[PDB]
């Protein structure tokens, strides 16, 4: 549950 804003978007499936 973990989603960046910033590009690119990294997102942790937490």
């Amino acid at each position: 549950g973990r989603a960046y804003k910033s590009k690119p978007p990294i997102a942790f499936p937490d």
